[PDB]
């Protein structure tokens, strides 16, 4: 089926509600024009982000009940390294409190000041990470992802043309690692397919260099994989899951998004050096190698919830319903970036806001006014969020500039994605009223977070 | 709206799945063709009913951790207490474990043998405990409500007519009291009307007759009400529930309905003695009047449920999510009772199955051609339930020969009804394929529930 | 040991405290002198009952997010069935909401009008039930068990001879079975020896009388058994329960004892014809016989519950805290019944309060009193609970006149037990000042729970 | 009352089991004779820390089922933010997922290269980061703290004259803050008294020096003050620790010790320069400003437990189950650190293996020999855990060499108490059977976590 009907049920619920246009303008204005800076009660469907936001299954409550809350040893660590040795392959494993400590993990451990890291496209605690740890960021994604209105399959491959002239001009040894995310969350959660993967571990290995996956949203992944690469139709899930990895030295996973969990996240490795020097540090920002900077129940809820997210139906109507709003958006003529991604459509402002400058901040000003008009949050996913060169002080200007319409992992339905649909389409028919933002406040770094702005 | 989004989002989920037909076949069979016999591992989408299966909120679920589990005296039935003397205005309650529950109490307190017991339509346990203590049941609803294709509002009325008449040749010391529900469960969830309530109030009163609330569906009526009855256009749901309850002289209520919850009920009564007596019982069938048969953490979420209840939007949205799955069947041609009621839509059995005789039980054939076709279980509501007349034997044969599609409360999505109508349309399409059944084992009273049958 | 530290570490805490003595008074005042009526906030040390008050583990909670709430078939269902014919050996269970709903059936589906119910000492809801469906029920106890200061091991047995005579004078063909309790309650938690069970399988068979267990406390009956009994040292807990059950046609089963839960129980039997009976009657009273009454989720928890009582350390310390407070009182010379019991220390108020007759009520005001000094509650176990003889009128006078210190399972410590120890000591020295009491309010039934009273 | 019974009772429990003495000296083995690398299985009582393994009320967890899991503005930060500023008084909150994280975001805030922070006593991960950041630690606690048997109040106490001289020598511009911890955790969890509180603040603000307490056990500090210091008496434990931190410019706390949590922390200040760098820093490391890498249940969790701390009962019933381990220990002539602290006896391990010396690392093998004689786990924190001189590179060589016998707060019983003190009492006996260790694997940063050793 095109859409199929929710292979759940609902066992709990919490209300949703609407403060009126009058007010959500307000709130608006009292966030300095940004939606980060928004309150929960405020929002009436919040898409924002699909971190953290997810349902839980019955089965996930139950493991909630039954932690081991011990300081060290707790029975759900074994069962959550179980669990990613069995499902991910990956020999070693050490929790984090979510993905972003175990990026400073992997920064500090695999980085020599002055090397290079490239990367399937950036992403923002990724490269500040890999920036503060002394090194520099290469764009090795194919030039396709970057081309918001393309409809391709497999947008987030490597383009191994790229990765080769990387080598040949800085060479094998001034390369820390490969960065390999899947999907790729910027450029609209695109994914990479096994032939990709498999050709990268070929040319890396080849050379010596390191290869790291971000596992993030490895299933919304797989699925595209099974769902349109050939000779996967009749491979499982989980099948597709652990060949993946094989081509992988070890992953930063923030299990707050596949691993269907509130919080959560964990580092992944092969070698054992690594992983002895990884557990020296976890005790420094996170906890034991044993609890990273997490409850034992947690531990538990992210076993089951991986393990759940392998089902074939869940993550196929998870794909679908995001693909859902994306067509409704199209049927009207809404610019989005295409194909529709694994977890958010994301609405192409610079075609949304044709009127506008990037410097103006299109994107930012689009999230500002989808929030005024519907009461519905989206996540600036542009130049804000792409932050400054740390050489020359300038916005670095990515080409995609858009709203992220991001949709968390079992908590909506079909009727929740039409109302989204038509309050943007409502709002696409008088776009030339969106006006321009500036700074008013920039943090020094990762600055969409908590930026403030004022009309120009 | 026709069919507003959901008015909250998805807290918790658990899992569905499908059995093929070929199983579904077998395991039809072995619940000897009775709906009720199947294992709920084997139903894909379960409408057998809206009792008990309720999906609760967040603070429901936070009411579970908080139960002060005394034998006498819990602060969960105090918190209980209250919130009934406040939504209900009744001076007394003495809870129970169900509705059931409630009904033996009543039927045991307020019964002489001999006497009779009006009400507006028979239900099946109400009418077997009325039997059981003596009383000879008679239906005094308009004629209307056993008319199936009649779209008429408010088809639970009491006909005051027949009423009158029964007063007039029975005297009205010889009748114990009226059974008045809201909304009519066997109608088709049909609602009564305040100015009947009213009518009925006034006309009672008068003999001394007491009178005495089937409150199970009371919310959906009232939302009914709200809708539909002019000069309560613009009163709260609250306000409406309360004036209801203020034309009775107390009520039965199977919480595992309109409260929100998977078990617990209550009686209700204003009179001093009644209530006395009522203690005196309770604790012969059900526990103490201040837990009867429920956990303390059960009246915790039950007082908690009712007061969700009232709130507009959720009600709104769940009737119209049943009206919606009406509207589909009735668009392309399926025979339903009209007008579509709170909790359910009925298929008209009669018409879907012309071919056959009410003889040959064609809404218990109905339910089990569904289930092998869908995997849906519904539910029968003709010939089967309605029993045996207690006097001569013979079947009671109501007009009404329909099966339930029965949506539990916050449970489903519009996606779920789609999948069910489309299956009903299409086992329409071949109606003249279902078999009369007949009995092979018959319990003697309450049959439906565990009787079994083969094809004739 | 002869105190064993608690197997098991507190995973969730419930506040208590205690209003001041001149408060307790007035409540105690305003309950009628009657303990059941105090609720459950002015209460410090909630000693009333073992009865649904226990603390269940963190696999319980487990299984309490675990519910599959269908009306029929639910999954929860089969977990509890098969749980029960692995532990129990019954061929057939039917759920019921709790102990007494059980009673209710087995009563109904047992008993023809004049028929004789024997027992191993009366208990207060069996009885009733009993004689409401025309049985005279027949203490077949052994003479020991009434004697309360008697310290014999195994005082539940039943005494051949009795049951002999009965048969002898009366007929087997117009008794209507055996009911067998373990423990025997009313003599004060008394377990009984397998070569009792044994002897009275044996004696019953041959004369075709059918025995029916009340296996509310059987795992503490099992615990005495394993600690007592020659021959059984070396047996599990689960293999005793086992043989147990081995000698009995069925049972009657308030899970809400040592299944360790707060609501549930079950109706077992082997004869295949009585469980059709059985099924026909549950949905009357209870709910389906996949069901009974309680919510899926509380079979779940009734089923990891039953499992979880067989660990040998936590009968084993259930037993023997209890014990602890039995031996800190008899230190200081308090009369309790002896042995101490598997649920509770039973104060023997006929030498506690021997300035009083019987007729004064002494375990009633006795009960009071220790409210009133102490803060904590404790049950009436004497002429009250006995009741009226439903020929003569006048009380029945157990030769037992007790106030029950009922310990609920995982809840309280030793110090808890030493609070309550120190105060019934205190209280003891000055016993003379408890005063006699008369009726104010007698309920026809079970007058124990909701009787009020006044000072002599 | 020395030792008053809990001020609670259980609401649920987890089992504990003990593996026999031959298994625990291979467990121990295996984990290189390092107590916190056995796992949570193979512990029958775990008292390593009271870090995070605290049993929750039935209140937590009805807050644990309504987390509003939104990634920016969560309602259960909100009631974070307004339970610290109501009971701690301080302007603002960054919340962090555990107290290691506050001091990560606390070290890089306030920290220039080459200054001094000094303390009262060092803790471990609180010196790495103080470190790492470029600042000298320097100890400012009265030299009594250092002297395990002299049984003196408030031994956590800052020496005025160390902190004058400190100032004098260095200059008060070159002192990045003063780190005032409550309760003094290595010194044996040693309260501090408000009139030290009091002088440091007036002393530091008079050279505009900052003050940032460490608030981790602030509410075991709260009770020693009311109940030792004259002109504290009357005071609730809330006016206490309001008063406390009103002497503080800010705080680290890991709310895993006193919030009576499992997971979570924060960093407080006034100043609002401060705040704004803490928020662009907290998304670098931990998460938002309103989640700081904490699902939002566990913000719940911790605003709860925070609040329910202060109930005077329980803090006092906490110190005092500490204390009654500890007076057991004394008097049966085993030495430990006196007077005994908030959360643990610490045993002296010095005096205790008096036939090794302090390089033969006796806590750590004293720690090992307890576990493998009792089945209890506890930690070194001696000379291991002080870890290497930064410029030196040898061991800082603690005079408290102690092993923590450490209580998590409303887990165990006295009579869990009982047993660790008989265990401990009966290995003092032949306490020369305790052999020396060596390193086999050194970490080289907080070493104790992971280290591995050998038997001299
Ligand atoms: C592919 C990848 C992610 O998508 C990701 C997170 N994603 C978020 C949360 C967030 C992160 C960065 C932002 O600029 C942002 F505005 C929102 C999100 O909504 O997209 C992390 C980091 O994992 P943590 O969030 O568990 O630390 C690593 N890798
Ligand atoms: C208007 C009313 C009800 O609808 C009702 C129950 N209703 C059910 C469950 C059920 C009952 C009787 C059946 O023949 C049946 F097949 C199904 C249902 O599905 O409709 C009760 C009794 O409340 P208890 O179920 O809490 O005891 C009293 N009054
Ligand atoms: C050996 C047996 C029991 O002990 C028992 C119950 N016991 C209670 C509760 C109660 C019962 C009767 C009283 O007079 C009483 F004051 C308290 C108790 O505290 O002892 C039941 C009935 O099981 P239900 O309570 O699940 O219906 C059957 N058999
Ligand atoms: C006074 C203070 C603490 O006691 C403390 C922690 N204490 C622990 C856990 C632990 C910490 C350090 C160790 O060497 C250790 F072996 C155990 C403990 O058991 O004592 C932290 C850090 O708070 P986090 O643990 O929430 O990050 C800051 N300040
Ligand atoms: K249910
Ligand atoms: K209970
Ligand atoms: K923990
Ligand atoms: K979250």
């Amino acid at each position: 089926m095109n859409y199929p009907a929710e292979p759940f049920r609902i066992k709990s619920v919490e209300t949703v509600s609407m403060i009126p246009r009058d007010e959500r303008l307000k709130k608006m204005q009292e966030a300095g024009y940004n939606t980060f800076l928004l309150n929960s009660k405020d929002i009436y469907i919040d898409l924002l982000t699909d971190s953290g936001t997810n349902a839980m299954s019955d089965k996930q409550w139950a493991g909630m009940m039954m932690g081991d809350e011990a300081y060290a040893g707790s029975e759900n660590f074994y069962h959550l390294e179980r669990t990613v040795q069995e499902l991910f392959g990956f020999k070693h494993i050490v929790p984090t409190h979510q993905g972003r400590g175990a990026e400073n993990l992997l920064s500090q451990l695999a980085i020599k000041p002055g090397q290079y890291v490239a990367g399937n496209m950036y992403f923002t605690t990724t490269r500040y990470h890999q920036e503060k740890n002394g090194a520099v960021f290469v764009d090795i994604v194919r030039d396709e992802a970057h081309d918001a209105g393309l409809n391709i399959a497999f947008k987030g491959d490597i383009d191994l043309k790229k990765l080769q002239k990387l080598i040949d001009e800085k060479g094998a040894e001034n390369i820390a690692y490969i960065c390999l995310a899947v999907t790729v969350n910027l450029a609209g959660g695109q994914p990479v397919s096994m032939a990709n993967m498999r050709a990268v571990r070929e040319l890396t290995e080849a050379h010596g260099i390191k290869v790291f996956y971000d596992a993030t949203r490895c299933v919304e992944n797989a699925y595209f994989i099974k769902e349109q690469e050939q000779g996967f139709e009749n491979k499982s899930i989980a099948e597709i899951v652990h060949e993946m990895f094989s081509y992988a030295d070890g992953c930063t996973m923030s299990g707050k998004k596949d691993c269907l969990v509130n919080i959560g996240g964990f580092l992944c490795m092969n070698d054992d050096e690594m992983f002895s020097s990884a557990k020296e540090l976890v005790v420094v920002y996170e906890g034991m190698p044993s609890y990273g900077g997490l409850a034992g129940r947690d531990m538990e809820a992210m076993a089951i919830g991986l393990r759940e997210a392998m089902q074939y139906e869940y993550i196929e109507h998870r794909v679908k319903q995001v693909r859902y709003l994306g067509d409704k958006l199209k049927a009207a003529g809404v610019p989005i970036v295409e194909p529709v991604g694994g977890h958010a459509v994301f609405l192409d402002a610079r075609r949304f806001c044709e009127h506008l400058t990037q410097d103006e901040f299109p994107a930012q000003s689009l999230a500002a006014s989808i929030y005024v008009e519907t009461g519905v949050r989206s996540m600036e996913r542009g130049i804000i969020s792409a932050g400054r060169n740390n050489v020359t002080g300038e916005h670095h200007r990515p080409k995609l500039e858009t709203v992220r319409l991001t949709i968390p992992r079992r908590v909506y339905t079909y009727a929740h994605m039409d109302v989204v649909a038509d309050g943007i389409i409502k709002l696409y028919q008088h776009k030339e009223d969106i006006r321009g933002l500036k700074f008013i406040y920039e943090p020094k770094q990762l600055r969409h977070f908590t930026a403030r702005f004022d009309y120009i």
